[PDB]
């Protein structure tokens, strides 16, 4: 299962690690994958994720939004998790230097409350501009299921669990 994490709450754990590699390890039952509108898997953690699965999440995802259209910010899909995961969970957090609504990010995490337990990345944080001890105080305040956070940048790590309230 899961390893190396340390806890931050009941429910709540983190790593310093690339959730690509963690997901081909653990093959977790869900990976969230931090999804936009449109699913178009091209930069930060999707692009990485998308460029695992060697494009099939990319073009699974476009038959999704040719059926179902765009999802919402704050909203999520369920899809393959191809080689990573049993299930891909695309949330969209809202991105800053897109001036959507931070408020939005907490209508995100909720998607994570219909899973058991997950492996994630920090919703809205990187590409998408918040600040991400935000997102992750955002996280432990509206996740009540186990959620495995993988964080790619070992400094916003460090300073992630040494600013952990
Ligand atoms: C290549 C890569 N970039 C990221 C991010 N963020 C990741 N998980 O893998």
């Amino acid at each position: 299962s899961f390893s190396g994490y340390l806890k931050l709450t009941d429910n709540v754990y983190i790593k310093n690690a690339d959730i690509v590699e963690e997901a081909k390890k653990v093959k977790p039952t869900v990976v969230v994958n931090a999804a936009n509108v449109y699913l178009k898997h091209g930069g930060g953690v999707a692009g990485a994720l998308n460029k695992a699965t060697n494009n099939a999440m990319q073009v699974e995802s476009d038959d999704y939004i040719a059926t179902n259209g765009p999802l919402k910010v704050g909203g999520s899909c369920v899809l393959s998790g191809h080689n990573l995961a049993k299930h891909c969970l695309h949330v969209v957090g809202p991105n800053v230097n897109k001036g959507e609504d931070i408020q939005l990010l907490k209508s995100a995490y909720e998607n994570f409350n219909q899973h058991e337990v997950l492996l994630a990345p920090l919703l809205s944080a990187g590409i998408f501009g918040a600040d991400p001890i935000h997102s992750l105080r955002v996280c432990v305040d509206t996740v009540r299921t186990n959620v495995y956070l993988a964080v790619f940048d070992k400094n916003l790590y460090d300073k992630l669990v040494s600013s952990f309230l």
